């Protein structure tokens, strides 16, 4: 798999997005539905949407 790392902090503003800190890592669950990706945080274990331009491949 290809993990992703947060480049910037992000504060959630909806029910289905994740808040995350710079440096947090994610496993991507789905990225075939646009620039907001369904992701699973390796820190919190939560799953939710993240803005794809806020992460980079590890």
């Amino acid at each position: 798999v290809t993990l992703f790392v947060a480049l910037y902090d992000y504060e959630a503003r909806t029910e289905d997005d994740l808040s995350f800190h710079k440096g947090e890592k994610f496993q991507i669950v789905n990225n075939t539905e646009g620039d907001w990706w369904l992701a699973h945080s390796l820190t919190t274990g939560e799953t939710g949407y993240i803005p794809s331009n806020y992460v980079a491949p590890v």
